[PDB]
């Protein structure tokens, strides 16, 4: 389908659901200083059955995907980011064009690991999408999002070496 390409899609939904119908009412998504609070965050919510472990699971790596939250419009933890990790630029680059319809926010890291800092901010961080590399989907009204009838954005989206990782956010 590809079969991981499907399995991404399914968990990334599903782990969506889960957090939002977990946490709007609570005000705030659990605090996360960096990726090991992420990585612990996304164990808690497995143990708590909010999210299976297969739907934890990176397919692409077999290890549990971060989930970070991030600020919106500077308040505090109020939007949350899930990181797929360990990928292929093709990965990159197609997982993005697979799910990114079902997420109103998506960045990219290029050459390691995506961190808290890596996600700005839910609202006020515009996506620059003809960089092919940082935030390339947000809310921001002064966003350029990613334009598949962009060449540009086509050729340059998940510019860089590797490892990609690329955070998938929702508020």
């Amino acid at each position: 389908d590809s079969q991981n390409m499907t399995k991404a899609a399914q968990s990334l939904n599903s782990i969506q659901v889960a957090l939002t119908q977990t946490y709007r009412g609570l005000g705030n998504y659990p605090a996360t200083a960096d990726a090991t609070a992420a990585s612990k965050l996304t164990s808690g919510l497995v143990s708590l059955g909010k999210i299976s472990s297969d739907e934890a699971k990176n397919p692409f790596i077999g290890t549990n995907m971060n989930i970070f939250s991030f600020p919106r419009n500077a308040a505090a933890n109020k939007a949350f980011a899930i990181s797929v990790d360990g990928l292929t630029q093709a990965q990159c680059k197609t997982l993005i064009t697979s799910v990114g319809d079902m997420f109103p926010y998506i960045a990219i890291k290029a050459g390691g690991a995506v961190a808290l800092a890596d996600l700005g901010d839910f609202e006020n961080s515009a996506a620059a999408a003809e960089t092919g590399v940082g935030v390339i989907k947000s809310i921001a009204p002064a966003s350029k999002n990613l334009d598949l009838t962009n060449i540009t954005h086509v050729e340059k989206l998940c510019k860089g070496t590797a490892p990609f990782g690329v955070a998938f956010g929702n508020s």
